[PDB]
């Protein structure tokens, strides 16, 4: 129940930190 | 459904990691 | 449709991916 | 301790990892 | 096993490719 909405959290940080890494490394490339 | 957030953030998981490799693949380059 | 399937299939791609940038990374790092 | 609780777990390690990743990545790109 | 267990296994291996990727960057402050 609550345990599939902490999975889904977790997986929204997870896109958020991996969106940041991309930006580091387009800036890194550009 | 909970079940389908959870494919539906997965699958933009999945694209961000495309974009980083074909990055990566550049850096390399 | 079998959610849990498309779920399972999706992560073995996001791990297909990872391999492939390990692998980029250590040529960088080489 | 099921199988959801495992998952929680590794999915956590991961955005753990993630953070450290990007933490790294952040001070190269200065 | 199940299905579950096989997407916790797929997670297994996501943690273990980004902990080499981590270990890889480590060892530049490191």
């Amino acid at each position: 129940g609550n345990i599939l909405q902490k999975i889904e959290n977790i997986l929204k940080k997870i896109e958020n930190i991996l969106w940041k890494i991309e930006n580091i490394l387009q800036k890194i490339e550009g």
